[PDB]
């Protein structure tokens, strides 16, 4: 059972930026003059505590215009069609994991048969591609196709100003390596090397000043949270931290391929 995540306290992360997610999956909130961007719906349960974070900003859960996700596995996007229902918002998933969203998990090509996994099934009101551009009140997000954890992971990324200078935030899909993904002679996504060492290459060519991700173990969610409380110049501006955890990712893969291919 997938531990039930803890409540955090919503906050303005860079710009228009802000995090409305728990202390472990990590959710997104671009708020811009014609509406609202909310990336990551978790879990059911996590609906209630998304639409509580985003009201005690000051902003209405019904000026959610679009919902997106990092990859379709149900930490992330269980709670879509929960969303749609209460705020009508436009569902954008990359074309690759399209399958995965409408069949409610049933045709992931690892957990296609693990029932704990399913989620409710909803509709794709729009399909992405690689390098496609989501816009909303001059707000620009640009998915990046990073695969291999999915087939349609996406990493999320837009610039920000904030105290005058600019950044580049980057919301990493997730380039890990679950227990049990063959990586070798896959059946159903014989490609599944392939697009992780892609991804490695995307990902390590890839500015990266505000470092974010699905998780909030990611990127030390906690400990970056303190410094903003304590009055930090911006604690999460961290290049440095986002350079490493993608190297290290990009190892950890490596290190299971070296396992499959020779332990
Ligand atoms: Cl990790
Ligand atoms: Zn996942
Ligand atoms: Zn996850």
């Amino acid at each position: 059972a997938y531990p039930m995540p803890n409540p955090f306290p919503p906050f303005r992360i860079a710009g228009n930026l802000y995090y409305v997610g728990t202390d472990d999956l990590a959710s997104y909130l671009i708020v811009t003059p014609r509406g609202n961007i909310l990336i990551n719906s978790d879990l059911e349960a996590n609906v209630p505590m998304i639409k509580a974070s985003i009201k005690k900003l000051g902003f209405k859960f019904s000026d959610t215009k679009i919902l997106l996700i990092s990859h379709a596995h149900f930490d992330h996007a269980a709670g879509s069609e929960l969303i749609k229902q209460q705020t009508k918002a436009k569902y954008m998933v990359m074309d690759e994991d399209v399958s995965v969203i409408l069949s409610g998990g049933k045709s992931d090509f690892h957990y296609a048969n693990d029932s704990s996994t399913y989620f409710t099934q909803s509709t794709v009101d729009k399909v992405l591609h690689d390098g496609e551009r989501v816009e909303l009140g001059g707000t620009v997000l640009t998915a990046h196709l990073t695969p291999g954890h999915t087939r349609g992971c996406t990493t999320w990324t837009m610039k920000l100003k904030d105290h005058g200078k600019q950044y580049q935030a980057v919301i990493i899909g997730s380039i890990g390596v679950n227990p049990g993904a063959k990586l070798v002679d896959n059946i159903t996504y014989p490609k599944i090397a392939e697009d992780y060492k892609h991804s490695i290459k995307v990902l390590e060519s890839m500015r990266c000043d505000i470092f974010l991700g699905s998780h909030a173990g990611m990127f030390d969610l906690k400990n970056k949270y303190v410094l903003l409380s304590k009055g930090q110049n911006n604690p999460f501006v961290d290049p440095t931290g986002c350079k490493n955890y993608i190297e290290q990712k990009a190892n950890d893969f490596y290190t299971e391929l070296k396992k499959q291919e020779t332990g």
